[PDB]
Protein backbone atom coordinates (compact mmCIF):
# COMPACT_ATOMS: atom_id res chain seq x y z
CA UNK A 1 0.00 0.00 0.00
CA UNK A 2 1.17 3.62 0.25
CA UNK A 3 4.53 4.07 2.31
CA UNK A 4 5.49 0.62 1.52
CA UNK A 5 3.19 -1.00 4.41
CA UNK A 6 1.69 -4.45 3.76
CA UNK A 7 -1.92 -4.28 4.11
CA UNK A 8 -3.64 -7.25 2.88
CA UNK A 9 -7.26 -8.27 3.53
CA UNK A 10 -6.65 -11.65 4.28
CA UNK A 11 -3.26 -13.75 5.26
CA UNK A 12 -1.89 -15.37 8.22
CA UNK A 13 -1.08 -14.09 11.37
CA UNK A 14 0.26 -14.89 15.02
CA UNK A 15 -1.74 -13.42 17.79
CA UNK A 16 -0.96 -12.52 21.60
CA UNK A 17 -2.82 -10.63 24.28
CA UNK A 18 -2.00 -7.85 25.75
CA UNK A 19 -3.62 -5.39 28.60
CA UNK A 20 -4.26 -1.67 28.74
CA UNK A 21 -6.16 -0.85 25.68
CA UNK A 22 -8.01 2.58 26.35
CA UNK A 23 -5.79 4.82 25.05
CA UNK A 24 -4.31 3.12 21.73
CA UNK A 25 -2.17 4.20 18.70
CA UNK A 26 -5.64 5.08 17.04
CA UNK A 27 -6.21 7.81 19.03
CA UNK A 28 -9.83 6.23 20.13
CA UNK A 29 -10.39 3.18 22.18
CA UNK A 30 -13.53 1.28 21.80
CA UNK A 31 -16.08 -1.52 23.66
CA UNK A 32 -16.12 -4.60 21.58
CA UNK A 33 -12.96 -6.58 20.98
CA UNK A 34 -10.11 -5.17 19.64
CA UNK A 35 -6.44 -5.23 18.67
CA UNK A 36 -3.87 -4.28 17.83
CA UNK A 37 -1.78 -5.02 14.46
CA UNK A 38 2.22 -5.25 13.38
CA UNK A 39 3.03 -1.97 12.56
CA UNK A 40 4.07 -3.07 8.97
CA UNK A 41 0.33 -3.19 8.67
CA UNK A 42 -0.75 -0.38 10.76
CA UNK A 43 0.67 1.95 8.55
CA UNK A 44 1.68 4.54 10.88
CA UNK A 45 4.87 4.71 13.44
CA UNK A 46 4.83 5.62 17.16
CA UNK A 47 3.47 9.20 17.61
CA UNK A 48 2.21 9.87 14.25
CA UNK A 49 -1.09 9.34 14.49
CA UNK A 50 -3.57 6.85 13.03
CA UNK A 51 -2.55 4.71 10.06
CA UNK A 52 -5.08 2.77 7.86
CA UNK A 53 -5.88 -0.21 9.61
CA UNK A 54 -7.13 2.10 12.13
CA UNK A 55 -11.19 1.14 12.46
CA UNK A 56 -10.81 -1.83 9.92
CA UNK A 57 -12.63 -5.30 11.18
CA UNK A 58 -10.81 -8.98 10.97
CA UNK A 59 -12.11 -12.08 11.63
CA UNK A 60 -9.24 -14.04 13.33
CA UNK A 61 -8.84 -17.82 13.49
CA UNK A 62 -6.07 -19.34 16.01
CA UNK A 63 -4.89 -23.40 14.64
CA UNK A 64 -1.67 -23.67 15.79
CA UNK A 65 0.62 -23.12 19.19
CA UNK A 66 3.81 -22.75 18.09
CA UNK A 67 5.06 -23.27 21.46
CA UNK A 68 3.14 -26.52 22.42
CA UNK A 69 3.50 -28.60 18.69
CA UNK A 70 2.06 -31.52 19.78
CA UNK A 71 -1.36 -29.80 20.94
CA UNK A 72 -3.80 -30.25 18.96
CA UNK A 73 -6.40 -28.64 20.15
CA UNK A 74 -9.19 -27.36 21.00
CA UNK A 75 -8.25 -23.85 20.13
CA UNK A 76 -10.84 -20.94 20.23
CA UNK A 77 -13.37 -19.72 18.57
CA UNK A 78 -13.29 -17.33 15.40
CA UNK A 79 -13.81 -13.46 16.88
CA UNK A 80 -13.96 -10.29 15.04
CA UNK A 81 -11.80 -7.54 16.35
CA UNK A 82 -11.58 -3.72 15.58
CA UNK A 83 -7.90 -2.79 15.25
CA UNK A 84 -7.55 0.62 17.32
CA UNK A 85 -3.89 -0.03 17.95
CA UNK A 86 -0.35 -0.16 17.03
CA UNK A 87 2.19 -3.22 17.84
CA UNK A 88 5.40 -1.41 16.95
CA UNK A 89 8.48 -2.42 14.86
CA UNK A 90 11.05 -1.53 17.70
CA UNK A 91 9.19 -3.27 20.34
CA UNK A 92 8.99 -7.25 20.31
CA UNK A 93 10.96 -8.23 17.90
CA UNK A 94 9.37 -12.09 18.20
CA UNK A 95 5.90 -10.76 17.35
CA UNK A 96 5.83 -7.32 15.15
CA UNK A 97 8.97 -7.05 13.84
CA UNK A 98 7.85 -7.29 9.98
CA UNK A 99 9.34 -4.86 7.89
CA UNK A 100 9.45 -4.36 3.98
CA UNK A 101 12.97 -5.96 4.04
CA UNK A 102 12.13 -8.39 5.89
CA UNK A 103 8.49 -9.27 5.99
CA UNK A 104 7.55 -11.70 8.49
CA UNK A 105 8.23 -12.05 12.02
CA UNK A 106 10.43 -14.68 14.43
CA UNK A 107 7.55 -17.20 13.71
CA UNK A 108 7.48 -16.91 9.81
CA UNK A 109 4.31 -14.81 9.90
CA UNK A 110 3.67 -11.86 7.87
CA UNK A 111 1.36 -10.32 10.38
CA UNK A 112 0.06 -10.08 14.10
CA UNK A 113 -2.97 -9.43 16.20
CA UNK A 114 -2.22 -8.75 19.59
CA UNK A 115 -5.74 -9.26 21.22
CA UNK A 116 -7.07 -7.00 24.22
CA UNK A 117 -7.66 -9.08 27.05
CA UNK A 118 -9.53 -5.57 29.00
CA UNK A 119 -12.90 -5.97 26.41
CA UNK A 120 -13.44 -9.62 26.28
CA UNK A 121 -11.49 -10.61 23.02
CA UNK A 122 -8.66 -12.66 24.26
CA UNK A 123 -11.25 -14.75 26.31
CA UNK A 124 -13.05 -15.66 23.52
CA UNK A 125 -9.84 -17.02 21.54
CA UNK A 126 -6.70 -18.28 23.42
CA UNK A 127 -7.54 -21.32 25.12
CA UNK A 128 -5.73 -21.38 29.14
CA UNK A 129 -2.46 -22.45 28.73
CA UNK A 130 -2.16 -21.28 25.18
CA UNK A 131 -1.55 -17.69 25.07
CA UNK A 132 0.83 -17.25 21.67
CA UNK A 133 -1.11 -18.97 18.38
CA UNK A 134 -0.86 -18.71 14.99
CA UNK A 135 -4.01 -19.11 11.84
CA UNK A 136 -5.62 -16.65 9.56
CA UNK A 137 -7.41 -13.59 9.61
CA UNK A 138 -9.91 -12.08 6.96
CA UNK A 139 -10.90 -8.46 6.80
CA UNK A 140 -14.90 -8.42 7.08
CA UNK A 141 -17.56 -6.02 7.28
CA UNK A 142 -17.75 -4.08 10.99
CA UNK A 143 -21.78 -5.04 10.64
CA UNK A 144 -20.00 -8.33 11.86
CA UNK A 145 -18.58 -6.24 15.39
CA UNK A 146 -20.29 -5.69 18.55
CA UNK A 147 -19.30 -2.53 20.10
CA UNK A 148 -19.54 1.04 20.20
CA UNK A 149 -16.31 3.61 19.82
CA UNK A 150 -14.59 5.81 22.41
CA UNK A 151 -13.85 9.14 21.84
CA UNK A 152 -11.44 11.04 20.58
CA UNK A 153 -8.70 11.05 22.76
CA UNK A 154 -6.31 13.66 20.68
CA UNK A 155 -6.91 16.15 17.38
CA UNK A 156 -6.56 13.42 14.19
CA UNK A 157 -7.79 10.74 16.26
CA UNK A 158 -9.41 8.40 13.57
CA UNK A 159 -11.50 4.99 12.93
CA UNK A 160 -12.93 5.36 9.51
CA UNK A 161 -11.52 2.28 8.49
CA UNK A 162 -14.70 1.01 10.01
CA UNK A 163 -16.97 2.08 7.12
CA UNK A 164 -14.09 2.02 4.12
CA UNK A 165 -14.42 -1.68 1.63
CA UNK A 166 -11.84 -4.02 2.54
CA UNK A 167 -8.19 -3.37 1.36
CA UNK A 168 -7.02 -1.85 -0.78
CA UNK A 169 -8.73 1.24 -0.08
CA UNK A 170 -8.21 4.21 2.31
CA UNK A 171 -10.21 5.51 4.76
CA UNK A 172 -7.26 7.21 7.54
CA UNK A 173 -4.50 7.07 5.45
CA UNK A 174 -1.18 5.72 6.21
CA UNK A 175 1.81 8.12 7.92
CA UNK A 176 5.34 8.40 6.62
CA UNK A 177 6.64 5.18 4.97
CA UNK A 178 7.23 1.60 6.09
CA UNK A 179 9.91 0.72 8.46
CA UNK A 180 12.68 -0.86 6.07
C1 LIG B 1 -15.68 -1.06 28.05
C2 LIG B 1 -15.87 0.35 27.56
C3 LIG B 1 -16.92 1.10 28.33
C4 LIG B 1 -17.25 2.42 27.69
O1 LIG B 1 -18.02 2.17 26.54
C5 LIG B 1 -14.57 1.12 27.46
C6 LIG B 1 -13.64 0.37 26.54
O2 LIG B 1 -12.76 1.27 25.93
C1 LIG C 1 5.79 -37.90 18.47
C2 LIG C 1 5.85 -36.82 19.54
C3 LIG C 1 4.51 -36.69 20.22
C4 LIG C 1 3.48 -36.01 19.36
O1 LIG C 1 2.35 -35.73 20.14
C5 LIG C 1 6.88 -37.21 20.58
C6 LIG C 1 8.28 -37.41 20.07
O2 LIG C 1 8.81 -36.20 19.56
C1 LIG D 1 -10.90 -20.22 24.50
C2 LIG D 1 -11.92 -21.23 24.03
C3 LIG D 1 -11.35 -22.63 23.96
C4 LIG D 1 -12.44 -23.66 23.74
O1 LIG D 1 -12.55 -23.89 22.35
C5 LIG D 1 -13.18 -21.17 24.85
C6 LIG D 1 -13.98 -19.92 24.54
O2 LIG D 1 -15.30 -20.17 24.96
Amino acid sequence: ATGGYVQQATGQASFTMYSGCGSPACGKAASGFTAAINQLAFGSAPGLGAGDACGRCFALTGNHDPYSPNYTGPFGQTIVVKVTDLCPVQGDQEFCGQTTSNPTNQHGMPFHFDICEDTGGSAKFFPSGHGALTGTFTEVSCSQWSGSDGGQLWNGACLSGETAPNWPSTACGNKGTAPS
